[PDB]
């Protein structure tokens, strides 16, 4: 009654098998009679046929993606037995031609990343109930490949599906008798020069077209990249857009489009987002009649049309741009110039809607930060990457002109308004610097190779900032009033400033943590401290969680020294520790119990501990997770449950535990959760997880231990059948040692 | 006759055993008869007795340091049936007192970081013999430890002593009754306040005098420091010194001394390191009356003598610095001062044999670098770690104090005079920069935060730089014609720039590297390269070595872009390639032919490759040596002496190979070392290894593999004894997987 191989999961009511990844060399009869959803996904099979998915009624969907895993043979008809697939996912299973003889019940079809270079009536034109059908990425950069062959009119007969992607496959042409019901079409990257005005003609529920990479702009691609004939324009009819109404988005970029028809956007009251990057529209942005024509645009992007070898003094903005009233973001990112001026963003000023500026990669050296107070709605003002200063490679599945993360980090944005400095050449703060700026909440000074010593003045024009990160800079803390004028601080990411702390001769001081009323989140991981001059402590009351991952507790916490014991003690408020990587073999008793009694969660993983006081968690009542991963454990206690009464998870894994304590897992009732993965282990005894009061444990993962198969696993075995509520996941991977008969086999299959 | 557990060496036409680190819980009885050495460090033997080392003549050492790792008994009289013995080493036992009844033999004896406090006549007075005797870091620090107490006159006895340390123990008083012999005597951190006259008074040979630690200036200590009251100075006795004509060394480092008596210096004439680091000199500095007294003086270290709190404008250099003539190295380090001026450092300017200026942590933030010219003999000039803009944690073995690491990296300085700007704010070279400076064949730029274009005008005024370290900035490299003014350029280190080549939509262009005649070494590592503009490949008439490592190879040789596929193609004088850390999970074949068929070294290792090509390798005629180290591969050719009559050296541990072809070892009379430790290996069949021909291996690593202990090891156990020139290393770690019974033990060991 152990779903095997497929770990079973609930979703919407319904009932889906997870195969994936589990090497299976053919499809599983094993799989639950219910199952809805059945992935297959990334496994070694190399065989379709007629018997596969027998017994299987209500299986709605099928991905049979990454099959065989590093030439998969379909009969035909094969998948025909089942009536109630909609959704069949066969991505990347170098198919030389669409499988012949698909179910008619098909709404959703996905041949990604294959071999097909020819559409035929006969592999698609008799099922009519396709949705979405996605062809793309076939025939594509340097791969060896044939030209696209598409039969007239073969998907003529698709009336109901509102979805077709053609994407990166090589067509030249917009295929002629597309369905009415088109709603998004992808012919990107398809080598398309011309569109003519009866392509798109009979589409009037469109709302999204994407002619990107169509006569591409070439200069620098970091992929094989082929331009037009003298790397000229796309050629668009003036009317080829006339009859699209309903247009939500358009995707032009790289299309290389010297100059714009306004015309084209003549019917299309509804268009929200633009994407004209990387394309030459440097004219453009300076004049663009095509911008009064676009009221209710929301996003528009203008990134990377930059002039080849030039480096202008100033931006040069239209006036037309006012006329974009429903603006929110607009990206302007590889325009390439020296100077932004006050004046030079005037059209921008007074539209109501835009919250978000992206200036990243302009090689901006100056810039007066009194202009961005005189706009209304700026949430984000993303400055990244710039020289401002003092005073397959390739996912089919995301976005190919750029990257679909936000540009602030969201956990920052949430706070308030964001000042992104980020990748610039700011190494000193001035008095002066963060002037007549918006009220801050939010600020990036990561990667300003900052070296000064700060006094506390700093940030005084920008009190009220919420969350502040300075990675990645070399700083010198010298000074206790550091950072204190920032009243309401709550985050701090003081990350990667190992620069100055990991030389001894020099003075550090940490001292001005306690002065923060309202902190709650500190980051110093990876600074290399094992040294402070006259303050020992960390000492905070409001803090709540500090990652102190990769430094030296090795060195602070050696054994002839007591001058650090108590480091961590003045922290009164923290119920999470991240003590990860500090190279630690062992944690001195007296330095375990200074550690804060109020921590609910704890982290020593990956570190080289070879002992554990497990007696010491005695004093930590609150404590519900603790984390030992990546050490070299040898010891497990059998006395847990007298030590801990609070621990509801338990993560030992890649340690070196050979055996399980009789009476380790009795008595305590808290323990939810426990990883004993990659470890040691031989066999369970009956004795060890056997408890005579209540088990609350839902899960147990034991995959990578060296099981012997004998019978002496019997007793576990017998011990997994009588409790099914424990989760035992990878149970592919949980694998029976010796004898070497048995090797490689799962413990779940025995004699 | 395979010698075990321990590994057979020979050294000096003697012979050393090696058994350390080995988990030997008992001294073997297995070891050679003839072996002079005996190492058991780091061993887990907990006992020591008359029956351990029977039977043994010629050793005339003993290394017993570290055991028990992570308590050691010893029985009185346990090493006297041995009457060869010189040196013997107890490091780091835990031992409560002196061992009772050493030999007489005993010429040296190291009971260095042990729990003994107490010194006396009957377990040292009776070894007469002893020369070298090292009680050091008994009693230190914050450790739980009893002042040491030494018996009256308990090395009175010793006539034959030159060598004594009683470093780091609770002394509080130079022992009374030192022998007459004593060159070097070690009584740093003992906690002695008072130097009489009559302490050293009857030492004439003493060459070495370490009175440091001793009052010690604790300010900023990176250790439990504790000073003299009120913090005073060490008092030394006028005429304390007076006796010692022939002391070389003397270490004052950390006693806290305000003003130094000039009249101790009285009577040596032959002095040459003074070590005055880490007290307060500033003053001194400035008169310095005792400078007068150092004709010969070679070395004179004054680093960190620094006043609290102060950051002075310039350096104060005394006139009488003048007055030392023989001095080589000088090290000002931690004097903190923000400018140094050409008049400053006049009185050196005239110093004929100083090569070397440590100025390193001095927080300058300006230099007028003329002054350098001014010098006679400077091969070393070390800036490292300042300001300067633009126009047990403790090794009982090492020095305490600095570290004795060369300043500049051999290799660099070796090639002529040394400028080390490392560390430091440089941005921006401007082109006045380097003007003035000497004939500069070695220059550190890491980590300097430099962001410029190189346009190949920088360095001019210093053309003839043979090493340059641009490691660890932010460069970017947009011109072609950067870095060529230096025509003679045979190392360049570029490691860690990765800042603008990991953006795709910016410019890199390397073909600067085409332009050197002489260029040898070119390290590339770590600069994250997948994307160039106009031109794919490296090339170099010169070039011999290069380090491709830390970059992304699984990118450019992407299936799909035949761009990258020559990359290194030009370079037709490279013999050795590191193409590690690239991610590469598979070389494809075309890529692989056109690498440089010069080479006689190749680095693929620690990538993720699951596939090698090895009939690729008969296009290699030249390869001695190939690294497939920390890969996936599960496949080995049986053809490979087809393929290859260069290869030497086959690296492949730590991969997922669990067969050995037939036929794999034959006809290939090449190979001298074959690594195949850390792989699944669980079996050797006959026929792997079996060679008709000449067989040149020499060694052979298995260990990690997981061996059937079964009877059909016997073949190969076979194999062994019947060849005894294949060194397999590490033999208690090759160890029987199957059958349980077995688990854990060595193959060498079976029925
Ligand atoms: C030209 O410009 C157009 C318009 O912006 C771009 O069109 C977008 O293309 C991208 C890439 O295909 C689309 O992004 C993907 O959308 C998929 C569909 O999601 C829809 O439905 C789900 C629920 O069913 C909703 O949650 C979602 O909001 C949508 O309504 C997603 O399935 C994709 O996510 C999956 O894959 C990614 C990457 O592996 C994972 O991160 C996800 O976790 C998940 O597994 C992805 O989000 C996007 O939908 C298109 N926009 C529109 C409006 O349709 C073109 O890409 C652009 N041309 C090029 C090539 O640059
Ligand atoms: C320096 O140190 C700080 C402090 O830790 C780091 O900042 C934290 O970073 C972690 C990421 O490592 C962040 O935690 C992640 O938060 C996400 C929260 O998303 C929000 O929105 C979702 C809905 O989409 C809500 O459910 C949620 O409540 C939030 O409002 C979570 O999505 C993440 O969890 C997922 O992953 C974790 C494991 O990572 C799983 O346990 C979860 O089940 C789930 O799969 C994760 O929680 C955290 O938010 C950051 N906090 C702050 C203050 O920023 C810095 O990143 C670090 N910097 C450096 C340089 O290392
Ligand atoms: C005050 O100032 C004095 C004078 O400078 C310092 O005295 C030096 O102390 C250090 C530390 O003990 C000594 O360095 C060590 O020397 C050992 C002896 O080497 C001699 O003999 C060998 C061959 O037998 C020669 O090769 C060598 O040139 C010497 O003649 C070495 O054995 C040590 O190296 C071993 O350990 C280190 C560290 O583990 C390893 O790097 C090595 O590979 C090797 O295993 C080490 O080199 C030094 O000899 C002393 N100088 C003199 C002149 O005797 C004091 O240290 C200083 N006081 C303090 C505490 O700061
Ligand atoms: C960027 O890339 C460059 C190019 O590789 C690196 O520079 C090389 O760095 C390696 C160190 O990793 C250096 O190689 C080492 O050289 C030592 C040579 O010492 C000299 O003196 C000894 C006698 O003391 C002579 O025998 C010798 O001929 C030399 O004249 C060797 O001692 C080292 O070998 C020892 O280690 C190696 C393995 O590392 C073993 O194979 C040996 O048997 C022995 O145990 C090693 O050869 C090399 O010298 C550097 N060359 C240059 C041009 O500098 C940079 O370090 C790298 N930088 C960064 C930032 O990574
Ligand atoms: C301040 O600015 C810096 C630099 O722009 C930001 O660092 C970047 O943060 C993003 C988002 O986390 C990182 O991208 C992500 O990387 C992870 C790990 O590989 C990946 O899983 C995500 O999918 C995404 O790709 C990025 O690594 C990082 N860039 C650098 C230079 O390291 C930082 O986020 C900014 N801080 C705030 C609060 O906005
Ligand atoms: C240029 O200047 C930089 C910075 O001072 C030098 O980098 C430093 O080089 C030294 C010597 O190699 C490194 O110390 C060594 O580290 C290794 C690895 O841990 C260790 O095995 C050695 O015993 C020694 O401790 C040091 O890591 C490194 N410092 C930094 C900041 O990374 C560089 O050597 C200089 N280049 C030249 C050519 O002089
Ligand atoms: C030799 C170093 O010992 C102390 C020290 N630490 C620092 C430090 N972390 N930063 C500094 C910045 C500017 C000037 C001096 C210092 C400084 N200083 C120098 C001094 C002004 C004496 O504090
Ligand atoms: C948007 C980026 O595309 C090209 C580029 N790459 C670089 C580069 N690696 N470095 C630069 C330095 C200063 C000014 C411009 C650039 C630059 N630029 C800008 C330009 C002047 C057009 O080359
Ligand atoms: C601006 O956005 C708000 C929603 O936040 C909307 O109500 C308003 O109509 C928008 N104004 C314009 C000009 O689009
Ligand atoms: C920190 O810096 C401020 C301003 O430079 C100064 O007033 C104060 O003395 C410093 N605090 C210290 C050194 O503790
Ligand atoms: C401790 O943390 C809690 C939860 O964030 C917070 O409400 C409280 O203010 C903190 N305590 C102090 C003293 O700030
Ligand atoms: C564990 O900690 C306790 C303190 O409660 C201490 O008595 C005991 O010695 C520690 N155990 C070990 C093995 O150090
Ligand atoms: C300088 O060093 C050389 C050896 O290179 C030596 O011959 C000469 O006598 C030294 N001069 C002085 C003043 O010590
Ligand atoms: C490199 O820079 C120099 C000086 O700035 C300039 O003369 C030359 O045009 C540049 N070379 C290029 C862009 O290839
Ligand atoms: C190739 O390397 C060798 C050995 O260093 C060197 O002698 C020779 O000059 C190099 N060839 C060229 C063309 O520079
Ligand atoms: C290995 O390389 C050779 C070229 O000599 C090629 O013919 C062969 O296909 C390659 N082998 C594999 C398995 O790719």
């Amino acid at each position: 009654s152990r779903s095997y191989p497929c770990d079973e999961k609930k979703q919407n009511d319904s009932v889906i098998a997870e195969c994936s990844n589990r090497r299976l060399q053919e499809v599983p009869q094993t799989v639950g009679k219910y199952v809805t959803e059945l992935d297959l996904s990334d496994n070694f099979i190399t065989h379709i046929t007629n018997e596969s998915f027998q017994g299987l009624q209500n299986l709605t969907k099928i991905n049979l993606n990454h099959n065989p895993n590093v030439g998969l043979n379909i009969t035909d008809g094969a998948f025909l037995n089942l009536k109630n697939l909609r959704e069949l996912l066969l991505e990347d299973n170098q198919l030389p031609q669409i499988p012949s003889g698909l179910p008619e019940s098909l709404t959703e079809l996905s041949l990604i990343q294959n071999n097909i270079y020819n559409i035929t009536k006969e592999g698609i034109s008799r099922l009519i109930n396709l949705k979405n059908l996605y062809l793309a990425w076939n025939c594509y950069f340097n791969k060896v490949c044939e030209k696209t062959n598409i039969e007239d009119g073969v998907f003529e007969t698709l009336t109901n599906l509102e979805l077709l992607s053609l994407s990166f496959n090589s067509l030249s042409h917009v295929p002629p008798k597309l369905p009415s019901s088109l709603r998004k079409l992808f012919l990107s990257n398809t080598q398309i020069k011309y569109i003519s005005e009866e392509d798109f003609k009979g589409l009037i529920n469109l709302t999204l077209l994407d002619l990107s990479g169509n006569c591409p702009r070439c200069f620098n691609a970091p992929f094989p990249c082929v331009p037009c004939d003298g790397g000229a324009s796309i050629n668009i009819d003036r009317f080829a857009f006339q009859n699209l109404t309903q247009l939500r988005y358009l995707n032009l970029s790289s299309t290389s489009l010297r100059k714009i028809n306004a015309a084209w956007f003549k019917n299309m009251p509804h268009l929200k987002v633009l994407d004209l990057e990387f394309n030459y529209l440097v004219g453009e942005i300076a004049s663009g009649a095509f911008l009064t024509m676009l009221p209710r645009l929301e996003i528009l992007d203008l990134s990377f049309n930059y002039i080849k070898g030039s480096y202008p003094q100033h931006i040069n903005i239209s006036r037309n741009f006012s006329k974009l009233l429903s603006l929110r973001a607009l990206h302007l990112r590889g325009y390439v110039f020296q100077e932004l001026r006050e004046d030079d963003f005037q059209p921008l000023m007074q539209l109501p809607n835009l919250s978000t500026i992206n200036l990243g990669i302009n090689f901006i050296k100056q810039i007066d930060f009194k202009l961005f107070q005189n706009f209304s709605n700026l949430e984000i003002i993303y400055l990244s990457e710039n020289r401002i200063s003092p005073l397959f490679e390739f996912d089919p599945h995301s976005n190919f002109y750029h990257f679909t993360r936000p540009l602030i980090k969201p956990q920052c944005a949430a706070y308030g308004k964001a000042l992104d400095l980020s990748l610039n050449s700011i190494f000193f703060i001035g008095p002066n610097q963060f002037e007549n700026l918006p009220d801050i909440a939010c600020l990036n000074l990561s990667a300003n190779s900052n070296a000064q010593v700060l006094s506390g003045t700093e940030f005084s024009a920008i009190p009220h900032v919420k969350y502040l990160d300075l990675t990645n800079n070399r700083l010198d803390f010298d000074n206790a009033s550091a950072l204190t004028e920032l009243s309401d601080l709550e985050v701090l990411d003081l990350s990667y400033n190992s620069h100055y702390f990991r030389i001894a001769g020099v003075t550090h001081h940490l001292e001005f943590i306690q002065n923060f009323t309202n902190l709650k989140v500190l980051n110093l991981s990876h600074n290399n401290i094992y040294t402070l001059t006259d303050k020992y402590n960390l000492e905070s009351k409001s803090l709540v969680e500090l990652v102190f991952s990769g430094n030296r507790l090795d060195i602070l916490w050696n054994d002839d020294d007591n001058r650090y014991i108590s480091i961590f003690k003045g922290l009164k408020n923290l119920t999470r520790l991240d003590l990860s990587l500090n190279r630690l073999k062992h944690i001195p008793n007296e330095a375990f119990l200074n550690l804060p009694a109020s921590l609910t969660e704890l982290h020593i993983n990956d570190n080289m501990l070879k002992f554990f006081n497990w007696t010491l968690l005695q004093q930590f009542p609150r404590l519900e997770l603790l984390d030992l991963r990546g050490n070299k454990l040898l010891f497990l206690t059998d006395s847990l449950s007298d030590f801990t009464s609070s621990l509801r998870t338990l993560l030992l894994s890649h340690n070196r535990i050979s055996h399980l304590p009789s009476g380790f897992l009795s008595e305590v009732s808290s323990l939810k959760h426990l990883d004993l993965s990659s470890n040691l282990l031989k066999t369970i005894n009956k004795s060890a997880l056997e408890t005579k009061t209540t088990t609350k444990l839902s899960m147990l993962e034991l995959h990578g231990n060296p099981f012997e198969c004998t019978c002496d696993i019997g007793d576990f075995r017998r011990w997994m059948d009588e409790h099914l509520n424990v989760k035992i996941p990878r149970l592919v991977d949980v694998i029976c040692a010796s004898p070497g008969d048995q090797r490689g086999k799962s413990i779940v299959s025995l004699e």
